[PDB]
């Protein structure tokens, strides 16, 4: 407790003796409250992307994303000790299976800085960026002095910043990817490793990935949200993530074993109150990380309830008060005998899910999932889950998939969402001090990425290609990422769906965008699109005036038409 969080507690304190009020007015209940001191980023629209989607600045869905808790201050109870024998055994077995052609490893400074020179989102806080701290000898000091006291099993600067993200300075960042960033860089959650898991999978294999799935014998396709995933992790759900420490040794055993101990089964935040003073609150349980180490960790613990819940459904347990001995010795044979062909059968991305069971008999198995904690989003909790029956209609990392048949025969799965969402997420940049020439690079980015995923929709391919003629061919796209590069989208289409794509047998390379198809229009405006409305017939037929305008702000530069890839501008 206090002999674990006290020292990061009195540094604070010491650095504002002065203004520290222990006020008797906190509003905090599940949360541990020591004291406060005195203190004192909005959506931005990206202006070629929006001069380039005019139709869409009368839709409220599109234009209302641009404009302008009771979770985090709530209390998990302890699971029973059938469902926490139930998790043990699961997680003890599926480090193991993770582990089996895997070496965990420590991740380097070199590795750290590299990272950091390539701008990557580290949730961080003398030096104004890391790109300075990460090349001056002294920061390098201070990450020894913490890492030699975490050697000690002792914490002093590994404090979060609550904003929900929990940003570190750069230094504890370092600490936890020396000791966790493996999971990540070695790409444990890899389907190949993990059967699970879709860690470097783009959006051109979800699909698939799911419609593998479907071909397995079994019930309808479960796709449950929890509610408030990162609040619902317990105390018991960070102890069976500890135990990848067991497949560890020396150095790295000790330094992963303190990042457990230290910072996530005791955590310690800073959070502005209005009322501005900084509140410095402690808890135990909940999920605050790194938000690439909380992938990894949520991803583990999400293919562990899953497995329990298919346990509970083909009737491997009887009741979550207690397991008998013989109950756990069918529940380890289940695992070695099954386990894998089980695994196989589910899509996780940390706490996203999709499961196809054995049988229905999963969509009234809640006991050990409610006990877990791991309660389900908009539904009530003892009410059975409604399962799909058709691959295409499955929600799943914010898309669903179609089916799309190419006019030679071949099959390509495409991802999908209404498109007020992918048009109005374009029209946004964050932060400020942008450019004129890094707004454009942003919105061919945008571009780029719906000529290589969304090319299905006829209004994303027709602004596509209007953007990719707006900005300068040889400007480069700034903030898997296949569409992040100056090489011709036609080429890198045709390695992404024909080359590089295992489900197709025949390599023949498409020659033009016309060979690539479209959704049929129907499912194409029931998808969101304009097609069929005036606005967006005045706004196809008029594109090179819009185009001509972005072009005249821009001033003059090097412009490619892209426009006469499509057949209506092809003469
Ligand atoms: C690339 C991710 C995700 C992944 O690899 N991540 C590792 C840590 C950050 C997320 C895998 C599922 C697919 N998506 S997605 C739908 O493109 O956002
Ligand atoms: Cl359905
Ligand atoms: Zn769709």
């Amino acid at each position: 407790n206090l002999d674990i969080i006290g020292k990061r507690i009195e540094k604070i304190k010491q650095e504002h003796e002065t203004s520290w009020h222990y006020d008797q007015d906190h509003p905090y209940k599940t949360w541990a409250y020591h004291g406060s001191y005195e203190t004192k980023a909005s959506s931005m629209v990206n202006g070629v992307v929006r001069l380039l989607t005019k139709p869409w600045d009368i839709i409220p869905m599109v234009t209302q994303m641009a404009m302008t808790k009771e979770k985090v201050d709530t209390r998990t109870q302890e699971p029973k000790e059938g469902t926490k024998k139930l998790m043990k055994i699961t997680a003890e077995w599926l480090w193991k299976e993770l582990g089996k052609k895997k070496t965990p490893r420590m991740c380097t400074r070199e590795e750290f800085t590299r990272k950091v020179r390539s701008n990557a989102a580290l949730g961080a806080i003398k030096w104004k960026s890391a790109r300075e701290a990460v090349e001056d000898s002294g920061f390098w000091e201070l990450v020894d002095k913490e890492r030699n006291l975490h050697l000690e099993g002792k914490c002093e600067t590994c404090v979060y910043n609550m904003m929900a993200i929990w940003y570190m300075w750069l230094g504890a960042r370092f600490l936890e990817f020396e000791a966790l960033g493996f999971l990540n860089e070695d790409h444990w959650f890899s389907r190949e490793n993990s059967l699970s898991g879709v860690e470097g999978e783009g959006l051109h294999k979800l699909g698939y990935i799911l419609r593998d799935v479907s071909k397995k014998e079994g019930g309808a396709m479960y796709a449950d949200d929890t509610a408030g995933w990162d609040t619902r992790i317990t105390l018991e759900d960070l102890k069976n993530e500890e135990m990848v420490t067991n497949h560890m040794e020396g150095e790295h055993k000790k330094l992963a074993e303190a990042i457990f101990k230290l910072t996530y089964q005791n955590k310690v935040v800073r959070v502005q109150r209005p009322t501005t003073v900084m509140d410095i609150i402690s808890r135990r349980d909940q999920r605050g990380s790194g938000q690439v180490v909380t992938y990894g960790l949520n991803t583990f613990t999400n293919m562990e309830a899953q497995l329990i819940r298919q346990m509970e459904g083909e009737g491997v347990f009887k009741s979550i008060q207690h397991l008998t001995v013989t109950e756990e010795i069918a529940v380890k044979n289940w695992l070695v005998r099954v386990g894998r062909e089980r695994l196989s059968r589910m899509a996780i991305s940390g706490d996203d899910c999709v499961v196809k069971p054995l049988d229905d008999r999963f969509a009234s198995a809640l006991t050990a999932l409610n006990d877990m904690g791991k309660v389900r989003k908009d539904i009530q909790q003892w009410e059975p889950s409604r399962g799909w029956n058709d691959w295409t209609q499955v929600p799943f990392c914010s898309h669903h998939f179609h089916e799309l048949i190419m006019k030679d025969g071949r099959v390509l799965v495409v991802p999908c969402r209404n498109q007020d969402e992918l048009i109005g997420r374009a029209r946004i940049s964050q932060g400020a001090g942008w450019s004129l020439r890094e707004t454009a690079c942003l919105g061919k980015s945008y571009a780029q990425m719906w000529s290589l995923m969304y090319f299905h929709r006829r209004d994303l391919r027709l602004a596509a290609n209007a953007i990719c003629s707006a900005v300068p061919s040889h400007w480069v796209p700034t903030s898997t990422h296949e569409w992040m590069t100056t090489e011709d989208m036609l080429t890198v289409w045709n390695r992404v769906w024909i080359q590089e794509n295992p489900w197709m047998e025949d390599k023949t390379p498409v020659e033009s965008w016309e060979e690539i198809p479209y959704l049929g229009k129907r499912e194409d405006q029931w998808c969101g699109s304009l097609i069929g409305l005036t606005s967006r017939a005045t706004w196809a037929k008029n594109i090179q005036t819009a185009i001509n305008q972005v072009r005249s702000l821009i001033g003059n530069e090097e412009y490619t038409d892209y426009m006469p890839s499509m057949k209506r501008f092809r003469r």
